[PDB]
Parts: structure tokens; sequence; C-alpha cells
């Protein structure tokens, strides 16, 4: 149920390349990087499908390291105490970023509403999350 | 225990004038606007003293109306369910702004760390809060 800006760069596990999620709309069955929540280790995982969900108000989330992403109020990020909607995060939270133990829990330094844009998501069977703009984000539903 | 940037403009109840809290450091016993939490009505209240608390990292909080203020991570604002530290606020919260029923509960649209600056507070016996940059904020201790 979330969605992120089409500008967001998706990390491709088999290569180390990044291509915007907008540019991946007509693509499927490629691997992305997901965190396995039970083990807290990153693992390659297949993307079932990519899709746009329409135009939605988006918000810039920025971490102390400088990682940033634009996303809907309801898109979820991985917090020390679980998945939380962007609109539920506060500056006291830390969120999961891929490090290369497998992850860094970085402080949020900014959350600001920016504007409406075309927004996208993807489905990832099993772990249900992926790395975009070098930040761990939840996938479809 | 909070504190806000010296740039913050303090609403003077007897006149309707605004002067930065930095500019009020050597001033006392003037009235400011405070909310009476039991009644939720604004009332004039005396400022006992104004003081700088040193240099501290500050954060810009902005509301949907466009009201904005720079304040420490621990400075409190009035939420629909009580006083909350800036670092505990999320975009789903609304905070109290003086309206002229007596107050408007406006959505937060931005919270972003900005930099270190000299920071100030003031003491207000009884209601313990005041209006700065047209936003209700908690006073000393």
């Amino acid at each position: 149920s979330g969605a992120i800006s089409g500008d967001s760069l998706i990390s491709l596990a088999s290569t180390g390349k990044r291509v915007s999620i907008k540019d991946l709309l007509d693509e499927k069955d490629f691997e992305i990087w997901a965190i396995n929540e039970q083990t807290m280790k990153l693992e390659s995982a297949k993307v079932s499908r990519v899709f746009m969900t329409g135009k939605k108000l988006v918000y810039i989330l920025k971490t102390r390291l400088g990682r940033t992403i634009k996303a809907t109020a309801n898109h979820r990020f991985l917090t020390i105490d679980g998945w939380k909607r962007l609109d539920e995060l506060s500056l006291k939270e830390h969120i999961a970023l891929p490090r290369k133990s497998d992850i860094s829990w970085d402080s949020i330094v900014s959350i600001t509403e920016t504007g409406v844009e075309e927004v996208f998501d993807l489905t990832v069977p099993g772990p249900h999350n992926f790395v975009a703009n070098d930040i761990i984000v939840h996938a479809s539903i």
C-alpha cells in the first residue's frame, strides 16, 4: 500500500547497478536487495512486477548519512521497533539502511512534504521489501 | 527544558507587537499570550524572565498554514493529545496555533534539523507556555 517517487533508484542485486523504479515499470523477474527480518541479513530477492499507482503527495525523508527518498505518507520504513509509515516517523527514530552487521540504523534528520507526483511500487514475494536510494523500504500491500 | 532560536518572534499581549526573544533577554514582567490547558482559551500572562541557555542544535518545524519555528529536539509543542517534544512529533500530528475556537490545530508539514545556534527560553508562572512565531510553545522546565 505505500509508493515512492519514480525517481527512486532501485538497487539491482545481480549487478550493483541502479535504475529508477519508473525506468523499471516494464520489467520483471530481476533481483533486488531485501532484508530478511527474521535473520536481519540482506538477501537477493526476485521482483514479481513493477507498477505506477497514480499521482500522490510525496514527502522527502532524509537520514543523517544523507540518504534520502521521496515517498507517500503511508509508505513503510524499517524501524528498530518494526515497520512504520513515513507519517508516523519522528526524529527520534532510526531506520534500516543496507550497510555494505548487514545494516546500519541511521537517524532521521528530515521529513518534509514536497509535492504530488506519479508514484510507484513493486511486489516482492517472501521478504516484501527492497532497497531504493540505498534505504530499506517495504514492498507492495 | 526546551529552548528556541533567538530569532523567534514573541507575541506581546498588551500591544500586538512582536520582538525576537533574543531582543527580550534583558526584559521582564511583560505579558505574553498563553493557552490555559484546562479551558483551552488564550489568556494574557506575565513573563517572569528571559534567558539564553547556550548553543544547541536546532530544528525547523513547519505547519500547513506555513507557520514555522526553529527549536531544540526537546522543546515541547501542544498536540491534540498533549505536550510532545519536537523529536517525538510526526507528520500525522496537529499542533496548537493561536487562532485570532481559541486555537487552530494545524498539521505538521515539515521537521528538519538545521544547525547549532544560541537558544533561548522564558519562564511563565501558571500556564507555562507562550506564543512564538504564532505557534503555542512550552515554557521553562
